């Protein structure tokens, strides 16, 4: 019933919103923390009823300093990048995943792409164009999560809500194994 999660992954990323969302309801339009701290979410999962805790981290480099207390205790990592960010997803096995196996190495793992709202927006097809990439597509997120042993890889897009619900529910789940 008690349960602990932990968001990661590179900055603006858009962790805070997603946990957010998730919480509140709503994207935040105007004004969005670094860090959206101390909320207990409840969840019903089916079976029980999961209070899970909701806890943000953060980089902008110097906040790298605290986040290794977020560890201790957790149950489920929701583990981040966005859709919009092929650098993004770069980072997962690079840095984001062996930080996560050294502080909690058996604790599950849900790969999110976030800012799925982007994939066909025609600003971001343009600027990643400009580059010659492109959004990433959900086969990439799939083998990532393969790659790194994720519990499972999962799409939403905080922005419009689609598939926020699902994200914390198979992180729920995950944590409850
Ligand atoms: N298009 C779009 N932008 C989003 C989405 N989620 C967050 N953003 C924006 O992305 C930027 C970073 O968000 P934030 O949640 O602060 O990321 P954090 O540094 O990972 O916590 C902000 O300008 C948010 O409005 C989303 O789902 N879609
Ligand atoms: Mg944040």
């Amino acid at each position: 019933i008690r349960k602990k999660l932990v968001i990661v992954g590179d900055g603006a990323c858009g962790k805070t919103c997603l946990l957010i969302v998730n919480s509140k309801d709503q994207f935040p339009e105007v004004y969005v923390p670094t860090v959206f701290e101390n909320y207990v979410a409840d969840i019903e999962v089916d079976g029980k009823q999961v209070e899970l805790a909701l806890w943000d981290t953060a980089g902008q480099e110097d906040y790298d300093r605290l986040r290794p207390l977020s560890y201790p205790d957790t149950d489920v990592i929701l583990m981040c990048f966005s859709i919009d960010s092929p650098d993004s997803l770069e980072n997962i096995p690079e840095k984001w995943t062996p930080e996560v196996k050294h502080f909690c190495p058996n604790v599950p793992i849900i790969l999110v792409g976030n800012k799925k709202d982007l994939r066909n927006d025609e600003h971001t097809r343009r600027e990643l164009a400009k580059m010659k990439q492109e959004p990433v597509k959900p086969e990439e997120g799939r083998d990532m999560a393969n790659r790194i042993g994720a519990f499972g890889y999962m799409e939403c897009s905080a922005k419009t809500k689609d598939g926020v619900r699902e994200v914390f529910e198979m992180a729920t789940r995950a944590a409850l194994q």
